[PDB]
């Protein structure tokens, strides 16, 4: 059976990009093939050069966003190289059984592992590494993305009429807990190993120090920004592996928001802001109709202002003054 | 075309209260003109006389609740009198485009401007002061509050049945953070400035000091708990616009619930708790069939009866045995 | 009327298993009887030996599960015996009027008191000890459980059609706030109140020490694993009476999720993660499909891992390699 059907190899791109895919599918049932490599370094992950040693998933916090349709089977090609120093796995929150995967997943460096599943359920999923007892530890260091399992037929609204985007990204959310000194300056550590015993001790306190997208204080901003036209349908991904995250794009709305990410519930309809629970990852569609910058943020304003949790869109095209306008600019009394 | 359109002022009044307004539309779209002055001041929260440096819109915390139909042109006037010190500006999540319009009304003190926005979406909307760079601080000193886009044909139960309040109350809840010193006694300051260097460090550890409905400890208790009658239908409007809070009121429900306030959506019924994300308003609507004294909580209750979000309710009427009884007496056994 | 109404009475059963029930009514309504006794002890929480003075319905942390059909009449009949050292009551979110009951049901170290009220709501809720003053202090000692109001044709999906369930379980999710000392070792007191002033400092901080099912670290695993089949439809309630929660199932789903817990809504589908509220219960519904461990958690990683909150299903069965097969077995590359 498995046998008999067409194989398509697909190569990845780093985050808030999305490779290339098929909203409607063209075609019947495939394996759809990827290929993942393990990789511990060093990031730094703020202003003041903050580093940290992060384990990820092809190079990049979070991991690449994969993209399938319902009932594809995913095969994975898994390798962690001889230059990592730890033991490593991945749980795909959409696979069923075997925790995901993790379980049949185990790679210490130098070795590798294929692992296949059946993509059943469509909604966009979080997928993790989860070694047992260090499971925590390598989720908070950056080594989670997430995976989209599209309707065969693509998405609708709550009518069931089509839904169709001309954009799409992907922003990951994570939380770090970088250990300090008394007096509040954050450790520095050679190996991963060195920062094991603090690092346990600065989660317990379940207060992250930093709350970032695409792994760095200010990664989505400036020349970093997403981008986007008037009157151009986007679809924005979001994730967060291990903490509660509420999402809202300034200035403007979310149109249809599947908050929980699973897409055979009809969505909600013009959301300012949406819950995330830690653990999961939702999707929200937007129809940009005002040119400008707008900030996309977590909710809570001191994780988004102060810790980290913000990014830009720019978008062009002409300003509606039927939507929006300054009647009396400001001036003097 | 808005030339020709009629307008009405409306005079906001204080929380928990709410403007004179129809339910129904009566009339075709209209220009709504309201006027909120900005009110920096000493506010003390709690029974032991902790005082802060609020930042209001028109003297409240939280801001009077604004309610239009969708559809019609919100016209704002906001002026920041020359006693203010700091710069503020107004960001409506109901609003498209410049930020929800903070970008459009920046007022340093002894300005005032004008904006007028089109209200295209119905439900509560979170509403309130970002000025680049401190709005996390200006946010949590208080300076927030909600406004409502009514459906033109009024609120409607799941099935599209009519929804009909005899009683609407706004609740406003805000996280504080009052500085501490090295024992743990809340620090005392002049203006807002000298505050604002403990206010971020306060800020960062995420964990208010105080959390209040109304803007103080015991605000809606005593003298001024919100009256209903056996028989009588509320809506109670709350928000939240930096941290989740999960509302319940003790001994009752929430028939109907838009949790997320977005009123094309249908409502989750019987709803003994429901979610409100930060940086949104929610609504719940009730029918009292009891009489007696009900507590309206965060069901954090550590929040609630610890930190100070906790309010009554008390309600006039005849005692139904049908519904509750007590058979036997507390008595020794 | 109530007087010519049938009774029976039930015992009820230690979580996480439920009494016997009807999912769908085979009589009309009922007065059903229970009658459950509080017992204030000592309890250890985890491996290191923390102990502390639990205050509890029945003798367990969580309380036991009531089950009743829509439009019951729900008799307790709730003893303090003279043994204990406190005032205690009860208030079901289940119930209208006089705060859930707890008005109605003080009673003193040798009293006791009848209570009855009308089930009027389907769904499952929360039902918890709340005191004048020291209602923090009763709840997060584990003074709390659940009640299941089924509707009287039992459960159904979001078309209208029937689902049964072969097994249920209840898991009761508790936030523990333990005193420390300077170097961060846990108090240990004699009574419950020598523990009182230490307690409320400790819960202001707002970060438990623990998070736990079934009242302990490692409740629900090795020999206490939750069991099922391959094929077996299983219902799992879930309730946090006073923190929020994100139940996960690693390697399953929640096929059906009522995650506010009221059945007259419509179920979510396929959820990975989902969100209770603090103060409300929910329930999943999912069918075994692969058999092995699966490891039921709260998905804040630090709070299932570091923390306590995580529990244990061991299902038997046939492995399903078109849902998942490793392909190429971990080895060196
Ligand atoms: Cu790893
Ligand atoms: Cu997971
Ligand atoms: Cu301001
Ligand atoms: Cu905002
Ligand atoms: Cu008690
Ligand atoms: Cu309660």
């Amino acid at each position: 059976d498995i046998s008999t059907l067409p194989r398509v190899k697909v190569d990845l791109v780093k985050p808030p990009f999305v490779h290339a895919h098929d909203q409607v599918a063209k075609t019947g049932p495939r394996v759809v093939e990827f290929t993942m490599t393990i990789e511990e370094k060093k990031l730094v992950i703020d202003r003041e050069g903050t580093e940290i040693h992060a384990m990820t998933f092809n190079g990049s916090v979070p991991g690449p966003l994969m993209v399938v349709h319902e009932n594809d089977y995913v095969e994975l090609r898994l390798i962690n190289p001889d230059t990592n120093t730890l033991l490593h796995n991945i749980d795909f929150h959409a696979a069923t059984g075997a925790l995901g995967g993790g379980a049949l997943t185990q790679v210490n460096p130098g070795e590798e592992t294929t692992l296949r599943f059946k993509a059943t359920k469509p909604g966009v999923f979080v997928y993790h590494c989860a070694p047992e007892g260090m499971v925590p530890w390598h989720v908070t260091s950056g080594m989670n993305g997430a995976i989209m399992v599209l309707p065969r037929d693509g998405l609708k609204d709550e009518k069931g009429q089509p839904l169709t985007y001309d954009k799409i990204y992907y922003v990951g959310e994570q939380d770090f807990y970088v250990p300090k000194d008394e007096a509040g300056n954050y450790k520095k550590y050679e190996t991963p190993g060195e920062a094991y015993e603090d690092a346990v001790k600065a989660m317990r306190t379940l207060t992250p120090t930093h709350i970032v997208f695409n792994g760095a204080v200010g990664a989505l901003t400036g020349d970093h920004a997403l981008t986007a036209a008037v009157g151009e349908r986007v679809l924005v991904v979001h994730s967060q592996a291990n903490r509660d995250t509420r999402p809202h794009l300034i200035g403007g709305h979310g149109d249809y928001v599947w908050a929980t990410g699973k897409f055979r519930n009809p969505p909600d309809l013009d959301q300012e802001t949406w819950l995330i629970p830690g653990g999961t990852a939702g999707a929200a569609f937007y129809t940009f109709r005002q040119p400008g910058v707008y900030a996309y943020v977590n909710h809570n304003l001191i994780e988004a202002f102060e810790l980290g949790a913000a990014g830009h869109f720019k978008v062009t095209g002409e300003w509606n003054d039927d939507l929006m306008t300054s009647v009396v600019k400001p001036a003097s009394m």
